[PDB]
């Protein structure tokens, strides 16, 4: 790893390596909520149900990997990404409970919501990548 930014930043390269980690299991997420959404559209919540537990799984893996990055380093950055992934958990759940009622009306809402989410959380990654 390689932190030569022009700027006076105390960014770790262990802390650099937890964010590719984190930046990888996003791409996983990314992957699954896509195939999520389809399978959303086709009814199949038993495929969606296994998937949010995968994506809630991933998202705690990447929210200690942030944790980390804030002890070393205290990247604000990565606590804000935290929140993100923090809410998608929420939101997993709150989605489990839906499907469980039937409600896949709000169940359709609250994806929308995550995938605002997993935009916000890209621009995160993007803003962290150009600080280290």
């Amino acid at each position: 790893h390689h932190h030569h930014h022009h700027e006076n930043l105390y960014f770790q390269s262990s802390a650099k390596q937890d964010f590719a980690e984190g930046v990888k299991l996003w791409q996983e997420n990314a992957v699954l909520w896509t195939r999520l959404v389809q399978a959303f559209q086709s009814g199949d919540q038993s495929t969606v149900d296994s998937l949010l537990k995968q994506l809630d799984a991933n998202a705690a893996r990447v929210e200690q990997l942030l944790q980390r990055i804030i002890s070393e380093t205290g990247d604000e950055l990565a606590r804000k990404g935290e929140s993100l992934f923090q809410r998608n958990q929420q939101l997993f759940s709150q989605l489990k409970t839906l499907f469980s009622q039937g409600d896949e009306d709000t169940a359709k809402a609250v994806l929308e919501e995550i995938q605002s989410n997993l935009n916000q959380i890209q621009q995160i990654i993007t803003e962290a990548q150009k600080r280290l």
